[PDB]
Order: structure tokens, then sequence, then C-alpha cells
């Protein structure tokens, strides 16, 4: 793809995010940058508004998948880098397992050189005292498989994949995802055969940072595709 072109270096990320989850308001601004050569990212998040009314990770997936690495035999599966720079929609719904729900919608593109990650976050339906509302899950997080689907009548794709949130009594906190995907430019984009996307994410903190804030780094490679 031409989009393609521009991830073969480190592009820098900015992620802004509004929310409101059970009429809890907030906001975080993160900052970082991506190397999709390594399937790499690493960022550093802070919530602007105060503290952060809900759990750090369960954050994580709604904070750029053109920064996977798609081997050179994938390179024709690659929707998310095809649809730069003019980017896409990503949708999602966030169903936590017996608790509330998130909706997301956000807009993946370059402004500049900068590829930037734009959100609104809606979560209904949580329990007061739930392992989100509660703050009972551990700050932490698992490796998944996120599986993708073209989706034609969109020009896009979807997923799904279910993350796994620990939480502090040694259980865990299903949170399953869906996901659509849908350009919003005019230039060809890929429709990909069936793949996943593995991820690995390493949360931790800045020693020196007071303000509620998260630092990630994340490395993420699709697969399930030989040829």
């Amino acid at each position: 793809s031409k989009g393609e072109e521009l991830f073969t270096g480190v592009v820098p990320i900015l992620v802004e995010l509004d929310g409101d989850v059970n009429g809890h308001k907030f906001s975080v601004s993160g900052e970082g940058e991506g190397d999709a050569t390594y399937g790499k990212l690493t960022l550093k998040f802070i919530c602007t508004t105060g503290k952060l009314p809900v759990p750090w990770p369960t954050l994580v997936t709604t904070f750029v998948q053109c920064f996977s690495r798609y081997p050179d035999h994938m390179k024709r599966h690659d929707f998310f880098k095809s649809a730069m720079p003019e980017g896409y929609v990503q949708e999602r719904t966030i169903s936590f397992k017996d608790d509330g729900n998130y909706k997301t919608r956000a807009e993946v593109k370059f402004e500049g050189d900068t590829l930037v990650n734009r959100i609104e976050l809606k979560g209904i339906d949580f329990k007061e005292d739930g392992n989100i509302l509660g703050h009972k899950l551990e700050y932490n997080y698992n490796s998944h498989n996120v599986y993708i689907t073209a989706d034609k009548q969109k020009n896009g794709i979807k997923a799904n994949f279910k993350i796994r949130h620990n939480i502090e009594d040694g259980s865990v906190q299903l949170a399953d995802h869906y996901q659509q995907n849908t350009p919003i430019g005019d230039g060809p984009v890929l429709l990909p055969d069936n793949h996943y996307l593995s991820t690995q994410s390493a949360l931790s903190k800045d020693p020196n940072e007071k303000r509620d804030h998260m630092v990630l780094l994340e490395f993420v490679t699709a697969a399930g595709i030989t040829h």
C-alpha cells in the first residue's frame, strides 16, 4: 500500500480520550512513538482531570493497530496502514462480563507527520463497587489474539477478541471486544483474509510522575497466514 510507506521508521503518536463512565467524566492525553518495523509501541498516558475513575488496564485496547508488524508475506492484509494518511474510524463495544460496557468511537489518522488517535468513550451499566468502579483490577496486562475479518460493505474490517483482566483476588475479569473499522479517505484500502494480531503489553509507572498515569510498552505481530 502507499500508506505502508508512512510506517517504515519511528512515528510520533498522540492519544486524546474523553470519557463518561456511569456519569464520571474524565480525559486522558497520551504521547509516545511507534515503530511498526518491530511491532512496537511506547506511550505515556496522563489523566488530565484528576484521578482516573476506572482502572488504567481497562483503557489499553482503546488507546493504533497500524503499528502492528505485518510480515512481508502478509503485506496485502494490512488494512490499518492502507487507510493512511486519511485514516480510519474505529468503533467498539467492550462488554465486562457480569458488569457494564464501554462503547468507543475513535478516529486514527495523521496530523502532519504525527499519528493521532482521538476517542470518545461512554460506559454504562457499571456496578458501583464491581471490579471496574471499585478499582479491583491488578496493574498488569495479558497477551491476546485479535481476530480480524473483512467487512466489505463498509470497505473495512471487523475484529473480535477476549481480553482478560487479572483481579486482585486472583480471579479474572473478562472484557469481550467487538470492533468495526471504516476508512475515512478515498484511496484504495486492503480487505484482508482472516488473520489475527498477537499482542503483549507491559504496564509501568514513571517514578517521578505524581499525576495519575500509565506507561505502556507493547509489541504486536500479525499472524495466522503462511504465504
